[PDB]
């Protein structure tokens, strides 16, 4: 994994210095910093004529050197492309495959791609439309016992609840070629605002731990094998809210287990699996905020 602990890891004592010493200004400043860097890899694929419709925005294309490849077919006529990309998260291997919303004709490839990779979780940081921006299609079965047909993949929703700051879908698939059934939870975090960042991240901390809890335990029920399978991540293009729900467990893991972290380190190094992770200066700032926020909340900081 690229998120390894340090070097150059910071306690909470200097990251609140840190933060003083810049200000918000100044870590906005690093952001710019951030975003000048010229990419790491190539976007050959994702630009190609065939996958280009494939891509809900033509300005975020995904790095060829870790995209999520289908293995599709000959003759039915496709490809093997989805904006997706592997990334990992702190001591961990391809944790997470953070993708663009679902578009209408990638539907199928979103749940093929579901499929072969295992996947027990996914998660859904934004409403389908915000703003009379559309984010994301309807690519799931909203009600219980409704489903939805792709080819040789059934999705089946058999249970929603809502909750004050996520709604919880369970979903079956059914591989009609294989013969074979999985369970698949979805989660919707519904507290992130129309503009800007959370106000406070104490919902959306809350949400990364239910999230957590049942990435594990629908692990601990698998067959035995994925190294873990990724978490699926999505927002509009896969990469705002993405890399801070991302950047934000990275970094509080590290927390956890060594009470250390690098908001700095985890992003550059995120944003060379799934480019241009962090979209927004406000967001960048909004990580450093959150750790602090987390920090406060945990009794770790004196005034
Ligand atoms: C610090 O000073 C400040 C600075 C600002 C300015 C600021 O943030 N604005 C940046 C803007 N980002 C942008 O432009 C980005 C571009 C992404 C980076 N790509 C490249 O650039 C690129 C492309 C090809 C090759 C290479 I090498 C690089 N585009 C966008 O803002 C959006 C895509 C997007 C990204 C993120 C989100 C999200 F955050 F909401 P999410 O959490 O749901 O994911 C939503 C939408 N793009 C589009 O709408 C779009 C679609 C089609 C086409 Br054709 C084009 C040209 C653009 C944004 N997302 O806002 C504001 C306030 C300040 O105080």
């Amino acid at each position: 994994s690229v998120h390894v602990p340090g070097p150059h890891a910071m306690t909470i004592q200097e990251l609140v210095d840190y933060v003083n010493a810049r200000q918000k200004q100044g870590i906005y400043e690093e952001y710019e910093d951030i975003r000048r860097e010229n990419p790491v890899g190539t976007f050959h694929c994702s630009m190609s004529p065939g996958n280009l419709e494939k891509n809900r925005y033509g300005d975020v294309p995904c790095l060829d050197q870790t995209r999520v490849k289908l293995t599709k077919r000959s003759g039915h006529t496709q490809t093997d492309y989805i904006n997706a990309s592997f990334m990992d998260g702190y001591k961990q291997k391809n944790a997470y495959i953070g993708t663009q919303g679902p578009l209408e004709n990638t539907y199928r490839d979103f749940w093929l791609m579901v499929w072969e990779q295992k996947v027990l979780v996914i998660v859904m940081t934004t409403r389908f439309e915000e703003g009379g921006r559309r984010k994301c299609g309807q690519y799931w079965p909203l009600e219980k016992d409704s489903r939805i047909r792709f080819g040789f993949l059934t999705v089946t929703n058999l249970g929603v609840e809502n909750m004050n700051h996520y709604k919880k879908t369970t979903l079956e698939i059914h591989n009609t070629e294989e013969r074979q059934k999985r369970q698949v939870t979805h989660f919707q975090f519904l507290s992130w605002p129309d503009y800007g960042v959370p106000s406070s991240a104490a919902s959306l901390i809350d949400f990364l731990r239910v999230v957590r809890n049942q990435q594990s335990l629908a692990v601990s029920n698998m067959g035995a094998r994925c190294p873990e399978p990724p978490i699926v991540v999505h927002c509009s293009a896969g990469i705002g809210r993405t890399g801070t729900f991302c950047s934000l467990d990275i970094c509080l893991a590290q927390l956890e287990e060594l009470g250390t972290l690098n908001v700095f380190q985890t992003v550059s190094r995120m944003r060379t699996q799934r480019a241009f992770s962090i979209q927004t200066p406000e967001q960048y700032y909004f990580c450093y905020k959150a750790i602090l926020e987390f920090a406060e909340k945990e009794g770790m900081v004196s005034a």
